[PDB]
């Protein structure tokens, strides 16, 4: 609950498994798309404004990894978190049960204030026939971590965006 300018502005820390998806969450939520160009390992934090209910948010996006230094610097990315987003990939159920083994436990100790949310990221590739994450499966988890939801996404075909930073905004304010 901070106010920057004139303008409601939130904290949120994106976590999970490498190659989840969490740099292409962030960028194609905020430039709208996923450019063919170098993708970073981390993307440095920053600001990004949106307009929601009728007014505009600042939302201060951290972007995470476990890999180099990332890993050692983590930690101190999750200071002040409104919220944080516990992302694993739909199509790759070692990042799900990631989720309840390292990634939930992680924000309980280090930043425990913060609401979560649960992100299903690259829903685009499930189908049916493999051992894909099932939506009864991450609304179970979210049941169980107390999440304030779960919310499925793809970053290529953008479905569920907004909806993941609009809920972000929703249990803020
Ligand atoms: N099909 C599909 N692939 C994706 C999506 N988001 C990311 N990817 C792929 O997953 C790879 C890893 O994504 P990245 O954002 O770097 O993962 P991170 O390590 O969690 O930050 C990228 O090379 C993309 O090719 C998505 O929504 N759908
Ligand atoms: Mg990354």
């Amino acid at each position: 609950g901070k106010i920057e300018n004139g303008k409601k502005a939130l904290k949120i820390v994106v976590v999970g498994d490498g190659a989840v998806g969490k740099t292409c969450l962030l960028l194609a939520f905020s430039k709208g798309e996923i450019p063919t160009a170098y993708v970073p390992t981390v993307f440095e934090n920053f600001s990004h404004v949106m307009k929601y209910k009728n007014e505009e948010f600042i939302l201060h996006l951290w972007d995470t990894a476990g890999q180099e230094e990332y890993d050692r610097l983590r930690p101190l990315s999750y200071a002040d978190s409104d919220v944080v987003l516990l992302c694993f990939a739909v199509n790759n159920r070692t990042s799900f049960d990631n989720i309840s083994t390292k990634w939930e436990p992680e924000i309980k100790h280090y930043i425990d204030t913060a609401k979560t949310v649960l992100v299903g990221l690259k829903v685009d590739l499930r189908k049916d026939g493999s051992d894909d994450v099932t939506k009864q499966e991450g609304d179970d988890l979210c049941q169980k971590l107390g999440c304030v939801a779960y919310i499925e996404a793809s970053s290529v075909a953008k479905i569920g965006l907004n909806e993941v930073f609009e809920k972000s905004v929703d249990c803020i304010f």
